[PDB]
């Protein structure tokens, strides 16, 4: 469900945002990239930003493109970006 994975609410706290994915611990590396910059990662990337777990990139891979299949079209709530 898209509505806590395409909020300018989550998209802007990076921790609350990975809360959807049950992983939230990433930011301590990760909160220094906003999602229009993050989403375009990849799965080795987000490893060099310190993903450093296929389970935690590959969840991500999935928690992007959900926002992508919207951000791609302008469909979030336009003060996200």
């Amino acid at each position: 469900m898209p509505k806590s994975l395409t909020d300018p609410k989550l998209l802007k706290n990076i921790p609350m945002w990975l809360k959807s994915l049950r992983l939230h611990k990433y930011s301590d590396a990760l909160s220094g990239t906003p999602w229009i910059e993050l989403i375009y990662l990849d799965d080795e990337t987000l490893e060099k930003k310190g993903v450093l777990a296929l389970g935690a990139r590959r969840k991500l891979l999935k928690a992007f493109g959900i926002v992508i299949d919207y951000k791609e079209r302008d469909l979030i709530d336009r003060s996200a970006y």
